């Protein structure tokens, strides 16, 4: 990864403009806008910021806002003499470490620690990293501050899973769930139902009695949005702006659904599984897929985990979902995770990813 | 919790006979029968220890029992031993739990070879002694177990033995992704019982209709209470159990019987995307009316927990697998007891092992009728 995914992981990223802790208006990664407390004073900032706003901005200009003020961070420590040894000392990986701490505490905060980056500067890992973890800082935020301090010690992006509640839950949700429902058949052979009876076809080829309603692709599109903003339910079309935010011609179609997977489990005769939705993009014709949200994030939202610390966990159920997907035989294509920074991320992140499945197959 | 949770957790605990690493009959807790390869001669030495006829079959409170007689033999031992006695003296409850699980898997012999740790825990040097022990070939060759029994060295408490803990997040799975979906629609005493080939006025779970009373019986009474079976070994059966099948399921749960044709309506809802997943659709068990001595039966819906099932899938090590599912009876039981109006509609059954469980499931059931 990159030294973005450190910070959004350890800070966060709102892609809204959002009250700070002390109550200014802030977007991306703790970008200070005003100290107004009008909303539209903040919002004039941004809109010459980027250019363009009404107060939602996307992720690659987030993060085109966030090397900006990257850059602004090293440029303060390169005019700072308490900073400026350690920096030129430090190697790729460990100079995010310490950009980290300038984002979070600021440099005059930084240049506190003349112990600890004297350690640093001399390479001695190790002991750098015990006197660390004995500041106010650590105190204050130690998951944030044991992951830094981790990339001191080992010069290594690791510490941002074997036995991981995020890593647990994409292994919960691949072996309790999509293996079951893979195991019966391939996506082409899965019946579509109207709620009508109709036979409606297939997901691989819609049957001309379908073509009512144009293509609808086999592929089972699992959405996770990466700061775990999972609407609730299924949207209906008033409502599915808010649900799905920039899928431009997204459409609902309640009366349309995949045909679940039976299967005998844990004292349950029938359970049922995988049942999907039929959702539509604009292809008037439009293409009709499968997709659901992952459903362990809403569950793992649900433990009340430190803010950084689900955000981590999230990006282990991610990491290691694709890692199953990679390693899947005989089911190529079948799953698709769609991946998003926020929920309005996915929303522009389907469009894309609807369209690549359509290349392949056309 | 106790020295016997912690054993139980550390080396696993058998209610049937087994043999060991060399191949000698045990029970309980690592509990040696005797040296003879005669099974019989083991099954005799058991008896005379549990004053039963008990055919290598035992239950928890026996493998208790015999478990504390090798604590208190354990102890005796140390006290007579002079590298381990001072040791043993100066330290505290918990403390010295942590050290007869050292002499449990290693023997005195091998606990004394620890000149400098023990030393470190008499004069209470715990950070010290925990880092000391942490380079032994004890740590290297069994680390799990080493870094509980360290922890609780330096700790003094039983923390090691169970925040986000993988355990937990499956508790939370049942409980925010099953079990809080089906009870928003209503209570579970207002949920209808259904036959699969036919239309029955069958009522609710808390008012069975005089047509159910009529085919299962007029003395039958249900319970709606939602009965989720936890083995605390992972033992959990692949699929449904059939009525010819029922003993392999549950063993030793006395009078047993599944109604294939009964089942508790299931909940629609809408979630991830989801118009109308089918939710919480069970199956009806009945067991023997013990209140009226009769043929009259007890109906109740039961299944197993899952994600147990499933969390077992992650090939962890059998030490690390009870940790977490004893971590996930711990949150799945503190998730329950906290709801203020699904209280008393979720019942956990826990057992040591799977046949444990059929045993917890009639008093688990039999807890049920007194207290409606
Ligand atoms: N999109 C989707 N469609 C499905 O049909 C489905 N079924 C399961 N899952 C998810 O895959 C994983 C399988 O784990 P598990 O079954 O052990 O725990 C499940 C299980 O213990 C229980 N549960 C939920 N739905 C059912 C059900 N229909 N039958 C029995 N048990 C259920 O509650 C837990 C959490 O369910 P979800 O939190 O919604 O997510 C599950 C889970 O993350 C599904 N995901």
């Amino acid at each position: 990864m990159n030294i973005f995914e450190m910070l959004r992981i350890d800070q966060g990223l709102r892609l809204k403009i959002y009250k700070d802790t002390e109550g200014y208006y802030t977007i991306g990664i703790g970008h200070l806008l005003t100290k107004s407390p009008s909303l539209n004073a903040a919002k004039s900032e941004l809109d010459k910021a980027i250019g363009r706003t009404n107060g939602v901005i996307t992720k690659d200009e987030a993060e085109k806002l966030f090397n900006q003020d990257v850059d602004a961070a090293v440029r303060g420590i390169l005019r700072n003499a308490k900073l400026k040894p350690v920096y030129d000392s430090l190697d790729a990986v460990r100079r995010a470490a310490l950009i980290n701490m300038v984002f979070q505490m600021g440099e005059t905060g930084v240049a506190g620690f003349t112990n600890s980056l004297r350690m640093l500067q001399q390479k001695r890992w190790d002991e750098a990293a015990v006197n660390l973890a004995k500041s106010r800082w650590y105190n204050q935020t130690p998951n944030r501050a044991k992951r830094v301090i981790t990339t001191f010690r080992t010069g290594t992006w690791d510490a941002y899973g074997m036995l991981d509640v995020g890593a647990a839950s994409a292994q919960s949700i691949w072996s309790g769930y999509l293996e079951i429902i893979l195991s019966n058949g391939a996506m082409d052979a899965r019946k579509i139902r109207h709620q009508q009876p109709c036979d409606c076809g297939t997901l691989g080829h819609p049957s001309p009695e379908f073509k009512v309603y144009s293509i609808v692709l086999p592929v089972l599109f699992e959405l996770a949005p990466l700061d775990g903003d999972v609407p609730e339910g299924v949207a209906t079309e008033a409502e599915l702006a808010i649900h799905f935010p920039e899928c431009e011609s997204l459409k609902v179609h309640p009366e349309l659904h995949v045909e679940p997977v039976t299967n005998d489990r844990a004292g349950v005769k029938g359970r049922s599984y995988g049942q999907h939705t039929v959702y539509s993009l604009l292809r008037d014709a439009r293409v009709f897929f499968p997709m659901e949200w992952a459903t362990p994030i809403s569950t793992v939202k649900s433990m009340n985990l430190e803010d950084s610390m689900l955000r981590v966990q999230l990006k282990a159920f991610c990491a290691r979902f694709d890692q199953l997907v990679s390693q899947s035989q005989n089911h190529s294509h079948e799953i698709k995770l769609v991946k998003g920074l926020s929920r309005g991320d996915v929303g522009r992140a389907i469009i894309d990813a609807v369209r690549e499945e359509q290349n392949r197959l056309q």
